[PDB]
């Protein structure tokens, strides 16, 4: 497997993008990885709607909006919706909104997704590698992470009870400090230009490798 990989560098991903006060992290992560699969697959990258999942993938799918949600859930209403909508089309307002899905401005489909290992930093390698940008979650509830500005991010007071939906869209290392290249949605100003990279093979650390998906056209 490559030693390192960047899947900015081969146009698969989008812009940052801000939140804000809604907690509609998962559906960034969910979009996110999406958006990687729309590019390797058609060859054109799209933004698609974060809003779309707020607004539409609901009770059904056990999501509360702006209050939380999850990325394997949010890949099933695609699944089941036959499609979400570009994000041009449907603009990101972080509140929660009527659902106003128009198959008018479908963006992407999804046809299945895949759930890696428990804890398996090895294996969520292979998959950044091999198929993409992957959708996991970590623990974010710790005041070091949204000050964190560079560098190789180890938390020590970190455990493996996620909290906080992100995208792993790369890895690598840094002077022999491994890491996870990780895309958040605090913002071009949170972090690296909006990423964090997080340390890799530190016994999943903040737990990045605890529930990793990915979703296929
Ligand atoms: C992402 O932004 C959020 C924080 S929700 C709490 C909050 C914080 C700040 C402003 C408004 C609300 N997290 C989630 O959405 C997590 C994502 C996730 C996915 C996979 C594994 C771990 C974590 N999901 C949740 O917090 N919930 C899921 C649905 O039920 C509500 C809680």
């Amino acid at each position: 497997l490559p030693d390192s990989v960047d899947w900015r560098e081969k146009g698969c991903v989008t812009e940052v993008k801000y939140q804000g006060s809604c907690g509609a992290c998962w559906a960034f992560s969910a979009v996110g990885a999406l958006e990687a699969q729309l590019k390797l697959k058609t060859g054109k990258l799209v933004t698609l709607s974060a809003q779309n999942l707020v607004d539409c993938s609901t009770e059904k799918y056990g999501n509360k909006g702006c209050n939380g949600g999850f990325m394997t859930t949010a890949f099933q209403y695609i699944i089941d919706n036959k499609g979400i909508d570009s994000d041009a089309s449907y603009p990101y307002k972080a509140m929660d909104q009527k659902c106003q899905y128009d198959s008018k401005y479908r963006a992407a489909t999804c046809s299945k997704y895949t759930e890696l290992p428990y804890g398996r930093e090895d294996v969520l390698k292979e998959a950044v590698a091999n198929k993409g940008p992957v959708s996991v979650g970590v623990d974010a509830r710790h005041p070091s992470f949204f000050l964190y500005r560079s560098g190789v991010y180890y938390e020590p007071s970190c455990t493996q009870n996620v909290n906080h939906g992100v995208l792993v869209v790369g890895y690598g290392d840094l002077n022999g400090k491994e890491y996870w290249l990780v895309k958040n949605s605090w913002g071009h100003n949170f972090g690296e230009e909006g990423y964090i990279r997080m340390a890799r093979n530190k016994g999943n650390h903040c737990g990045i490798a605890s529930f990793p998906s990915y979703p296929e056209i």
